[PDB]
């Protein structure tokens, strides 16, 4: 499923990430623009083995399961393909760990390189939540 921009922003907030761990719902919005253009289904392949999977490409080095990614762990508890899922539940209740962990959104690159800094604000303009 490719989510509209305030199609996923009502969604986000409804899961409860709106200032979750003091992120606004711009910068959820933002990230997942920009990591999987909305898409559910985004996958990519990294040089080490491992894959990113879904709207918020969560990767399976650390926080799922997809059975090839040897030596990897499963803090997440789920296998990856849930993340791919039009349902996004499990994407954000992953994502909740991992912004948790200690490193805030900094996890995600896309979001660092493309929305930190930014009015990140402007990726919820004009939507009704
Ligand atoms: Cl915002
Ligand atoms: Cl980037
Ligand atoms: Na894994």
């Amino acid at each position: 499923k490719v989510f509209g921009r305030c199609e996923l922003a009502a969604a986000m907030k409804r899961h409860g990430l709106d200032n979750y761990r003091g992120y606004s719902l711009g910068n959820w919005v933002c990230a997942a623009k920009f990591e999987s253009n909305f898409n559910t289904q985004a996958t990519n392949r990294n040089t080490d083995g491992s894959t990113d999977y879904g709207i918020l490409q969560i990767n399976s080095r650390w926080w799922c399961n997809d059975g090839r990614t040897p030596g990897s762990r499963n803090l997440c508890n789920i296998p990856c393909s849930a993340l791919l899922s039009s349902d996004i539940t499990a994407s954000v209740n992953c994502a909740k760990k991992i912004v948790s962990d200690g490193n805030g959104m900094n996890a995600w690159v896309a979001w660092r390189n493309r929305c930190k800094g930014t009015d990140v604000q402007a990726w919820i303009r004009g939507c009704r939540l």
